C-alpha cells in the first residue's frame, strides 16, 4: 500500500501527519547541514581530481533524485488516487530517494570494506574476543560482522541528551535508506538481495520495528528473528548507488591513469550508442571531457533503464517477491560486469589501494584496542588520558554492548585526519 | 638549632668548616655550570613564548632568593648571636634557598608527572614486574612510586669515578632541597606535608642519614624506617616553587590563548589591589605587558606574605610540628585555589597537553623495556647494540637494584630530543 | 687440475664446451645487466660521498680483475700446456675473478651483518621458532644462520618459469664465487678458512654438487654432509674483497670526518713507502686527493703481494691444504690489523652506524613476521593484502622450507627504500 509507504511520521510524533495537511525536502535539508554529513569532506574513497565520499554522496543523491522523480511520475499516472485524494507529487518521491541516497555513506568506516573487516576481526580474533561470553549471540554477531549501513542508521537516528531521534528524518526516508531490513542473525539465510547483510544493530531493533510497522513493511520471517521486505524506494536508492559506483569509478580510473582511454569507448559504445553525438565526441580535445561526456550518456541510459525495470516489476517489488536488484535485470549486464571487473583489476587491486588498506587495519585495530582497554579499566592514569583524548564528549551508565557499539560508531565516524593523528599520538609520534 | 642547620660540610670532608673561617654561593655557581642543569634547556614544561624547565628553575631560584634574603634578615634580627659570633649573613640564607630552588627540577623525568607514573607503572604492571621477587619491599617501592625529587637528589650527589659526591654541594643546600625527608615506606603514613612522598632512594639512605645527622634534623620515626623533620628553608623553597607554579602558569595560560584576559584581573584584583598603579595598568596597550605587570605584583605580595607566615611559625617549624605549607596559611587561599583550578581545567586538561602525555607513556615504556631487556640478557647482538646506544658511558659490577635505579635515572634525565630520537631508532623510523 | 677448473659449462648444457671451440666475459656482461645487480644502486653500505654496495662491488671487481690477470699470466708461464693445447688466456682468469667479485655482494641482506643476524634470530627466538619441528636439522640451521653468500648463490642460479639457471653463469665463475663450499652443518667443524660459514642452502645442494663435480673439486668430507675444497680463484676473489674492505673503509672513514688525517699517513707509510712520490703527495692541497693517492698505492702493493702469495702456495692451494687467506700471509699484517681495528672503533662502532642497525632489526623482524603470518593463514583478508603487497609476482605449490627460504631471499633482496616503505605501510604510517 503506497499510502503507508510515504509516511511523514517522525520520532516522538503523537498526532498523525497527513500529506494534504513538515515535508520530505526538510530531510534533505537537515542531512546537508548535519555534522556527520559534513564530516564526509575529510573522508576519502580508498582511491589514489578524485572523488571523496562527500562528492560520491552528492552524485548518488543526484541520480536517485532523477530516478525517484521519474518513478513518481509513472506511479502517479498509474495510481491517480495517490494525488487526487492523498495529494502526493512526484517531487515527493524524488525528495525521499535523494535524501536516502545522500546519507547512504554516512556510517561507513574509513578505508572502505577493509575498515569494516578490521572492526569485525578485532572482535573475532583480536582483543575484542573477551566480550564473546558477556553478550548475546546476535549482539556479538553485530560486533563481528560490522557494516556501515547499520552504523549509518545509528547516526541518522540516535538519541542524545537534547536531541531525541537524531536528525528526526521522515519514516519514508528511513525505510528507503534501509537496504537490508533484517537482524544480524541468521547470517545470509537465502540468496535474496536483502539478505546479503543486515541494516540495523540490536540497539535499534525497537526503533526499526516501529518504523516498519508505520510503513507497513511485510514481515518475511516466521521465527523470532525479525525481518521485513525492502521498501520499494530502497531499490531505486541502491540502483542509483550501483550506477555511480560503476560509471564513476571507471571515470576516476581513466582520469587517474590506471585505465587507458581505449577501454572507455570499448565498454561505453553499447551504453551510449543510442544517444551519442559523434561530432561532439570527436570535436573534444581532452580525454577528461570525452570521458565526462560518455559518463553522462551512460548514467542517463542506465537511469532510464532502471526506471523501466522498476515499473516492470512494481507489483512483485511491492509484494516482496523480487530477490535481485534493478541493475541485475539490465540488458547491459555483460558490459556492466566487464567494467566492474576491469575496475577491480586496475583500481581496487592497485598497489596504492592495497597499501592504504594495510594501514587502515593497523590504525583501526590500534584505536579499537586502546578504547576497549580504557573501557575495561577506567581507573588507571593512562586509561583516563585515553578516555579524555578519544571520548571527551560525555559519559553515562550504559551496558557493555551499548559501550562497545558506541566505541565502534565513534571509531567508524572519525575523519581520516583525526584518526591518523590519534593513532600517531598513541604510537608516540 | 640554626647553627647546625647552616652547615658548610660537603662530602668527603674531614675537618669541620666554620663560617668565620667555601661559601654557599659556590653551590649556585656549580649548579649553573653542571651538565644536568644545562640539560634543562632542551626539556619542556608539558605546556603547548612558553617556559621551559630551565626558565622555571630560574624564576623559582629568583623567588627563593628573595624569600631567603628577607627571612635571613628577620632571623638575624631575631637571633643576634647568629651573626655576632657565628658570622652569618642574610645573603647566606638567600644563597642556600636560591641554590636549593635552582635544582628542584633537575631530576624530574620528562612529560611531567605522567613520566613519573609511566616509570612507576612499568615496574608495577609492565615488564618490570619480574624484578619484584628479587628486591626488598622498599627497593621495589622506590621502583614503583618513582618521583623526580629523589632522582634530583641522586643527580646532585652521586659519585662517579673521578667525582665523589657529585656536585659536592653544601649540606645546608642538600637539606633545603629535601622536601620529604623520609624513606619510600611507609606510603603516606599521615596527613603531614612532608609525608606525601619520599625524597631519597635506597641507594642514598646512608648519605642522607649523614646529611641529617650533620644538620641535626629531628628523627620523627620511632620504627626502623628512617624519617626526619623538614629543613626550615625547605619550606621557603617549596613556597617559592608553588608561587611560581601558580602565578606563572596562569601568565603562560593567558599569553597562550588558553585563558581569556578577563580572568587575569578577576583573580588578581585581590592579590595586587594593595600595590597596583591603575594609571600604569590602563596605559599599557598589550595584554602581555598587563599580565606581566600583574604577575610581578602578585609574586611580590605572595613573597611578603610567605615571609610573614614563616616568621609567624618559626618555633613550630623548627620543632617539626608544622604539618602544612607556608602557602596553605595564606589569606589569598580562595583566589590561589581558583587560579589553580582554572589552570587545571584550561591548560593541564587541554588536548595538546593530553596528547603529549599519551606519547610520553609510550616513549618511556619503550625505552625502559629496551634497557631492561638489554640488562637481563647481555649476550645477544641486539642487546649489545642497545647497550651501546643507550649506555655507552661505562659498565661496572653492580647489584640488580643499582642497575635498575641507574636505568631509571638515565631515562629520566634524557632530553626530549634524545629520548625521541632513541625511541624512533628502536621503532625503526 | 686447472683444465677442469676453467669450465665453460652452464646449467642445462648437454654437449661439452671447449675453450678452443660462450666466453667468461659474457658472465660479467650478464651480471652487469641483471636486475639484482642493478638493485645495488639503492642499497647502502651501513656507513654514514660514501660508497654504496654497487660501487663497492665495482671496485672489488676491478681489484679482482687485476689479480686474476696477473695470476693468469703467471700460471700460463708456469703451465704452457694450458695455452698451447687448451687455448686459455690470462684474460680468462681475469674475467672469471672479476665476474665472481662483481656478484659477491648480490645476496647480502641490508643493514650489513646485523640484517643476517636479524633473519637468524627471527627463526631462532622469534615468530619463526614454530617451524623448527617441521623441518630437518640442516634446513632449520640454514634458516637460523642465514648468510648472504648462500643467498647470492641462490640469486645467481635460481630457476624461474622461463629462466632456467638464472643468469646461467659459467661453472668456473660459480666455483670462484663460492668461498665456503660446504653445507650448513656441521657448524664450524675446524679452524679452516672455508669452514667459517657455508655457501649454499639446502635447495641448492644438487646444483652445487653438479658444479663441484664438473669443476673437479676435492671432497674433503668423509661423512654424509658434503663439503669440497675452495676453488683456487675464490682465494683471489676473497683477497680482493678484503683489500677493498680494508683500504677503502679507511678512505671513507677519513673523508667522512670519523678518522683524522694523521692516521692515514701513520698506517700507510709502510704500505706505500716503496712507491710513493713525496713531491706529488706534498704538492696536493686537499685531504681527499692525498688519501686517494695513498689508497691507490696501498691497493697496488697489496695486489702485487697477494699475487706473490698465491703463486707461493699454488700447489698447496690446489690440493686443499691451505687453511688461511692470502691476506693472512701478508708482511703488512700488523698494519692491516691496526687499520681494521681503527675502522671498527671509529666507523662500525659509531652512533650513526649503531642507530641504523637498531632500525634494521625492527624493519626486518616486522617484514619477516608479516610474511610468515601471511604464509600460515592464507585465507584472511589482511593476509591476502599482505601477500599482494609483498609477493604479487607469482604463487606455486611448494614445500614449507622452499616457501620460507623464498621469503628470506625476497626480504634480503629488497631495496632499503622498498623495505622502509613496506614497513611503514604495515606500521600504518
Ligand atoms: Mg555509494
Ligand atoms: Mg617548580
Ligand atoms: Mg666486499
Amino acid at each position: 500500500n503506497w499510502e503507508h509507504l510515504l509516511s511523514l511520521k517522525r520520532q516522538g510524533d503523537t498526532a498523525k501527519r497527513l500529506r494534504i495537511e513538515l515535508g520530505f525536502e526538510v530531510d534533505y535539508d537537515r542531512i546537508i547541514f548535519s555534522a556527520p554529513f559534513r564530516s564526509l569532506q575529510d573522508k576519502t574513497q580508498v582511491i589514489p581530481f578524485v572523488h571523496t565520499r562527500l562528492t560520491h554522496s552528492l552524485e548518488v543523491s543526484v541520480v536517485g533524485r532523477s530516478l525517484g522523480r521519474m518513478v513518481g511520475k509513472k506511479l502517479l499516472e498509474k495510481y491517480p488516487h495517490l494525488e487526487q485524494v492523498y495529494g502526493y507529487k512526484f517531487n515527493d518521491f524524488g525528495a525521499i530517494v535523494a535524501a536516502a541516497a545522500l546519507a547512504h555513506d554516512i556510517g561507513n568506516p574509513p578505508f572502505g570494506h577493509s575498515g569494516e573487516k578490521a572492526i569485525g576481526e578485532f572482535f573475532k580474533n583480536g582483543y575484542g574476543k573477551r566480550y564473546k561470553d558477556s553478550l548475546t549471540a546476535k549482539e556479538y554477531q553485530d560486533l563481528i560482522k560490522f557494516e556501515g549501513n547499520a552504523n549509518g542508521f545509528k547516526v541518522l537516528s540516535q538519541s542524545k541528551p537534547g536531541a531525541q531521534g537524531g536528525l528526526r528524518l521522515s519514516y519514508a526516508t528511513l525505510g528507503a535508506f534501509m537496504k537490508y531490513p533484517k537482524e544480524s542473525l541468521p547470517h545470509k539465510p537465502s540468496d535474496h538481495i536483502a539478505d546479503k547483510k543486515y541494516g540495523f544493530f540490536q540497539s535499534e531493533r525497537a526503533l526499526f520495528e516501529d518504523v516498519a510497522q508505520e510503513l507497513g513493511l511485510l514481515k518475511r520471517s516466521t521465527t523470532d528473528d525479525v525481518s521485513w521486505s525492502r521498501h520499494p524506494l530502497a531499490y531505486l536508492v541502491e540502483a542509483a548507488d550501483d550506477i555511480c559506483y560503476t560509471i564513476i569509478d571507471f571515470e576516476d580510473g581513466i582520469n587517474l591513469g590506471l585505465i587507458p582511454e581505449e577501454y572507455a569507448l570499448e565498454y561505453m559504445v553499447k551504453l551510449v550508442g543510442q544517444t551519442i553525438d559523434r561530432n561532439k565526441y570527436n570535436a573534444l580535445q581532452e580525454t577528461s571531457d570525452r570521458v565526462s561526456y560518455l559518463r553522462a550518456l551512460a548514467i542517463g541510459t542506465l537511469i532510464n533503464e532502471s526506471v523501466d525495470t522498476f515499473m516492470k516489476y512494481e507489483e512483485e517489488i511491492l509484494a516482496g517477491t523480487f530477490d535481485q536488484s534493478l541493475i541485475d535485470k539490465s540488458n547491459y549486464q555483460a558490459q556492466i560486469t566487464d567494467i566492474i571487473n576491469l575496475s577491480i583489476e586496475r583500481i581496487y587491486n592497485s598497489r596504492e589501494v592495497i597499501e592504504k588498506e594495510i594501514a587502515g587495519y593497523e590504525i583501526l585495530s590500534t584505536l579499537l584496542e586502546a578504547r576497549c582497554r580504557a573501557l575495561d579499566n577506567n581507573d588507571t592514569h593512562y586509561n583516563q588520558l585515553i578516555q579524555q583524548l578519544l571520548a571527551p564528549n560525555d559519559h553515562s551508565e550504559k551496558s557493555l554492548y551499548e559501550n562497545l557499539i558506541q566505541i565502534c560508531a565513534e571509531v567508524s565516524t572519525m575523519t581520516d585526519g583525526k584518526a591518523l593523528r590519534n593513532y600517531k599520538k598513541i604510537k608516540g609520534l
